[PDB]
């Protein structure tokens, strides 16, 4: 048996061209950031992950290599699921917050866990799952056109993401619902019945605008509609789907756990579920949340939304889960997407494969990291809400 | 008008020596930590607060005065509740989390904003808040007696509490469910009936044992049962005030915001709601949670427990509120209890009476501060619910 020797949180830091920043509920994108999670073991074995973003990088490195790391040094790291519990219980829930960063600097660190434990059996994350589901590849969506376009410009977007391969692909909306609501009709002309469109509204709606919203995605044949309301208001979540429409209400890059999916389950406010598994607990805490929304008769799909590393370590999990595709492909600015690894966009009739090396499944160019590191920069401006 | 600018945060440990340290479901003690948050303005009105514990001193520290610190500089600090919301929707429930280390890194800059506007207005905060409710003082009780103890141990701590003019003490349970019930039993018969015994599991319980639990909290006539299952489990709570004995389902310690309480409202599984100031949002977002909870016809009675500011700014607040008081007083040692400020533990019939002084009604020992600067040590050991 391996022992951990240690746990190493990389800060890093990409430009934005001024041009290409982006802008939807969250904030305005300044530099795309990640911390890149190593764990090393005595025998040399290491495994690699990431915690998704935005969140500091500071408090994620503290929290990685203070508070979770000791918790893991001199244990054996074949022991996933015990080290899931051991971090959860011994600090993370009271001493982080139960649905918190801290639940994101574990996921990161779980993901590296199971990057190693691939790496140690020589098999990629995908097979070590029960492999395949989805043999022929995973349907991707392009994430996402932003705000501040009018609507033949956002046609345009989609339009040229469907001329690059995508079957799908999302708008981001909320602060002007009039012009949103041109945007998608202008879309859907564009591009026709055999495109799914996808809208998210970061939290930026209340129920009464989120209800006005619905029918018009229900009247643009809209595939969901993304965060409306605040992750807070369960309620709400239910009465836009007791409309009983044909648009699903997804959520769940900023809800955390499978205690989360619970309530919004038990509360029948919910259908398809977006556990990240770089955010919401881990490869092993998004496996469970996968089978629950089976269970309950709902969907999972992921948010992926951050670097390589979290678009992998999801993809691998969503290869092997019987749920409807519909993979979240990061298309703007991002060197996190391109320049970390060996693992690159390739689209075959609108689907992806999960990389096929060991663990994760591809290489970490390390002398990109060395060249990257944070020196300080905010990753995204100030978000909405207020 | 003033502008805001700088937002401080000094990590403050203190130690415990080896037989006064108390080991509950949260883990061991090992030293008493705080932050010690500093709001300055252009014309030299300083506010101070204190985002509670154990929580990593270091992540607080980046959080407050790198995350949430941003958006305040400049502002006019006597804008609260814009500046709660700026900071909420700019950074915090998104980039650390809804129910996060963050919401209690904003408790204690909102505690800071409003000690600083009682200091402007040269007023105690209760004053601000309408005035006393409780004007003969604020019935308190001793938290707690800790695991460890034998039944005659136990009765006799509580016996010791009552001579001291305590007319209710908390009892630490969960380990060794046997040993909690014949602690109880003894200890009950010790006092007789006019001293009420309040119960804390902190989430060591599951469903059954918990109900099993329960039975004989009844028999002991118990005033309530804090946290007595995982915070995650909602519904669990509704099961235990669903019996229908006269004993109170109380949980808060480590719930976030309102909307954490509304969720335990909405499913009937709350009696006393226990949101602290300085973890659950601040001053700001505890009154909103103590008008729900009346609204409810529920009870808000906080946690206190970390430090002698936490402690003062939720007994501002109880001192105002029409909730019966069930005050929690820190009895264990805890050097941030008596040294840190002027304001100290004065019972008399039973109550207290909140600092008279302006803001939060004492001034810092700024030599004490700065004779215990963090130097790495941790708070508390692993804590418990594997
Ligand atoms: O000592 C402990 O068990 C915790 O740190 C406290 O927060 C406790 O739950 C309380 O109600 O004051
Ligand atoms: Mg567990
Ligand atoms: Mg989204
Ligand atoms: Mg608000
Ligand atoms: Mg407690």
């Amino acid at each position: 048996s391996l022992k951990i020797t240690e746990v190493k949180a990389h800060a890093l830091s990409t430009p934005i061209p001024e041009r290409m920043r982006v802008e939807s509920g969250a904030g305005l994108k300044l530099n795309r950031q990640m911390i890149l999670v190593e764990v090393r073991t005595d025998e040399g074995v290491t495994g690699v992950g990431s915690p998704s973003g935005p969140y500091d990088l500071a408090v994620l490195k503290r929290a990685i290599e203070d508070v979770i790391g000791p918790q893991l040094i001199g244990e054996d790291p074949a022991n996933i699921n015990y080290l899931w519990h051991k971090v959860f219980h011994g600090e993370v829930s009271r001493n982080l917050g139960h649905r918190s960063v801290g639940i994101a600097a574990m996921s990161g660190v779980d993901i590296a866990l199971w990057d190693l434990k691939g790496r140690a059996m020589n098999q990629p994350i995908y097979q070590l799952l029960g492999g395949k589901f989805h043999t022929r590849g995973v349907r991707a969506y392009a994430s996402s056109i932003y705000w501040d376009l009018t609507p033949d410009q956002a046609a345009d977007e989609l339009a040229g993401w469907v001329e690059q391969g995508f079957t799908a692909a999302k708008l981001k909306v909320g602060r002007a619902p009039r012009k949103d609501a041109a945007n998608l009709r202008a879309m859907r002309q564009r591009v026709g019945a055999d495109v799914e469109i996808l809208v998210d509204a970061n939290q930026s709606l209340g129920r009464h605008d989120a209800l006005a919203m619905l029918r018009i995605l229900d009247e643009a044949g809209c595939y969901w509609f993304e965060e409306p309301l605040s992750i807070d208001d369960i309620e709400g979540h239910r009465i836009l789907r007791a409309q009983g429409t044909p648009v699903r209400i997804a959520t769940g890059e900023n809800l955390y756990t499978r205690n989360a999916f619970n309530d919004y389950i038990r509360n029948d406010a919910i259908d398809v579920l977006q556990a990240d598994a770089s955010r919401a607990g881990g490869i092993t805490e998004a496996l469970a949340i996968s089978a629950s929304a089976a269970s309950a008769h709902l969907a999972w799909n992921p948010h992926t939304f951050n670097d390589i590393i979290t678009v992998a370590a999801n993809l691998h999990l969503v290869a092997a889960s019987p749920h409807p595709a519909m993979f979240e492909w990061d298309i703007t600015h991002n060197d996190l997407m391109t320049r970390l690894a060996s693992y690159d966009l390739k689209l075959e009739n609108g689907l992806v494969q999960p990389p096929q090396g060991p663990g994760l499944g591809f290489e970490i160019d390390w002398d990109f990291v060395a060249a990257h590191a944070w020196k300080g920069e905010p990753a995204i401006g100030a978000g909405h809400g207020m």
